[PDB]
């Protein structure tokens, strides 16, 4: 943390923060969610990380350099060390990135290392190369070399994110799925791990061995797993939370901004808000069904009526306010919603739906008082403009990313935030093979599409792809795009170093600190 010259600190330097839900696991290739990432990003620690605005910055790398954007060299820097005191190094990362790969490890973020184009991935992946042929390298102790298989102008970007993290084997090894127990876990962040009581909280206490401890502050941070944004927003007026989550309740939301105008931060954030239709599911493979599900519900009622918290109205999966996006506009996000209706009402009674016999399908969303009052509010909008009915259906964060693997469903709310500041974060998940498909959807116009996007060298042309791509998913209504979110969450007045410049939110305890109140 870099605490700003006068500012009195606190005697007491701890923290409390919501994280939305009980994590998936602590295990960087086991996760792919927020709430995951939130305590990743205190307890493992990458090649690159995000500084407080979120720009890639030094991680366990202190410097780097690439050949054609093809092969990228890392300077690891020597003191980099584990909480059992033994060093990091090049060879942890190659371990680590073969063990993502693999096939065996099953995690969701396998495909990342598609996303990064490292050498032999797909071989790997499909089980026909082992996980040792993957493109990277130890050149020695503190050098770590990774070789592409085409330019990647941006792949340095994707080097913050958990799933790139290093994982220290011989806990792995030993230990297999509990080598995440607080009495087994080693960490490389600035942060160890110190309880973990499942549904009631994660405690961290700072990690010594860390290299840049000496700028850490914080000693102690919790991680609280409540679901319930009208409990988080509670538990923090009661003066026990620091930090809510970043889902901000109906009930309550107005009053907030009046009673406590400077607690309310609400910054921009690069995720989009959707309702996934699993795609390989009858009725859903039918486009006129998806598209007529996807132009029946209103935005400006979800966004502005029901939610209003300055979220936007949405007609894309990738938020047009990413770096390199340059999207068009479909036509029917300018036309009124009665237009929409009917087109939309046309469309289902051409699929053989009527009154007599409906459409009638689930709607799964993850326990939470926001997602709950959305869902409601689309089904009463999906009934009155479509004549559909939906059955709700809630479970709890972990179970409910299993369903979404799983297919065992019809439609799900949904929300991707980027990994890394660049449209193929969004993109690359709705790549046929990608492991993040959870929309089961297959394109190969979509495939080809970004497949292109690395076969030019010009920035413009890839934009283009992008937005090319993004009119095929819209096209075939892969989606039911809501609305982008931004990012609106309570902060104490005494929490200092969050400044709300990062649009995707990787925050990490390092770099705050509580100023004496
Ligand atoms: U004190
Ligand atoms: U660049
Ligand atoms: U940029
Ligand atoms: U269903
Ligand atoms: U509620
Ligand atoms: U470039
Ligand atoms: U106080
Ligand atoms: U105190």
């Amino acid at each position: 943390a870099d605490v700003p010259a006068g500012v009195q600190l606190a005697d007491k330097q701890t923290l409390v923060r919501n994280n939305g839900s009980e994590v998936q696991s602590l295990d960087p290739h086991k996760i792919e969610g927020v709430p995951e990432s939130n305590v990743s990003r205190d307890l493992f620690e990458g090649l690159l990380i995000s500084d407080v605005e979120g720009h890639p910055s030094p991680g366990v790398a202190e410097k780097w350099e690439n050949k054609d954007f093809k092969v990228w060299t890392f300077h690891l820097r020597e003191n980099a060390k584990w909480s059992d005191g033994t060093p990091v190094t090049a060879h942890d990362f190659v371990y680590s990135w073969q063990r993502l790969a693999d096939p065996n490890t099953a995690s969701p973020y396998a495909s990342y290392l598609q996303y990064g184009h490292i050498a032999n991935i797909d071989d790997i992946i499909a089980g026909k190369k082992p996980a040792t042929d993957l493109g990277v390298k130890a050149l020695d102790d503190h050098t770590f070399e990774v070789t592409l298989s085409e330019p990647v102008p941006y792949f340095y970007k994707l080097l913050v994110h958990p799933s790139v993290s290093p994982v220290p084997k011989s806990a792995v090894e030993k230990f297999g799925d509990k080598w995440t127990q607080p009495a087994n876990i080693v960490t490389n962040g600035a942060y160890k791990l110190k309880n973990w009581v499942v549904n009631e909280r994660i405690v961290l206490e700072r990690n010594p061995q860390y290299w840049d401890n000496a700028k850490t502050v914080i000693n102690q941070v919790t991680y609280l797993p409540i679901s319930s944004e009208v409990t988080d927003v509670n538990r923090y007026r009661s003066g026990e939370i620091d930090m809510t989550y970043n889902n901000m309740p109906i009930e309550l939301f107005q009053k907030l901004k009046k009673e406590i105008p400077n607690e309310v931060r609400v910054d921009p954030y690069l995720c989009t808000y959707y309702y996934e239709i699993n795609n390989q599911k009858a009725p859903f493979n039918d486009v006129r069904v998806r598209t007529a599900l996807k132009l029946a519900l209103d935005r400006d009622i979800i966004v502005n009526k029901v939610k209003n918290q300055g979220d936007l109205p949405a007609y894309s999966y990738t938020p047009p306010y990413t770096d390199g996006a340059k999207l068009v506009e479909p036509e029917w996000f300018k036309w009124s919603q009665q237009k929409r209706n009917e087109e939309a009402k046309k469309l289902l009674a051409e699929a053989g739906f009527t009154a007599d016999k409906p459409l009638t399908f689930d709607l799964l969303y993850n326990t939470s008082d926001l997602h709950k009052k959305l869902a409601i509010a689309v089904a009463s909008i999906w009934k009155k403009n479509l004549g559909v009915n939906v059955n709700l259906e809630n479970q709890e964060w972990k179970t409910f990313l299993d369903t979404r693997h799983q297919g065992t469903f019809d439609v799900a709310r949904a929300g991707w935030c980027a990994d890394y500041n660049e449209p193929t974060s969004f993109l690359n998940t709705m790549l046929s093979d990608s492991s993040n498909n959870t929309a089961h959807y297959k394109s190969p116009a979509f495939d080809k599409l970004i497949a292109d996007t690395l076969k030019v060298a010009d920035d413009t042309q890839r934009s283009e792809l992008y937005a090319k791509a993004e009119q095929q998913l819209d096209k075939d209504s892969a989606i039911v795009p809501v609305y982008y979110y931004v990012n609106a969450r309570l902060v104490k007045p005494w929490v200092g170093g969050y400044t709300g410049k990062d649009p995707l939110d990787n925050i990490y305890v390092k770099n705050l600190y509580i100023i004496k109140h």
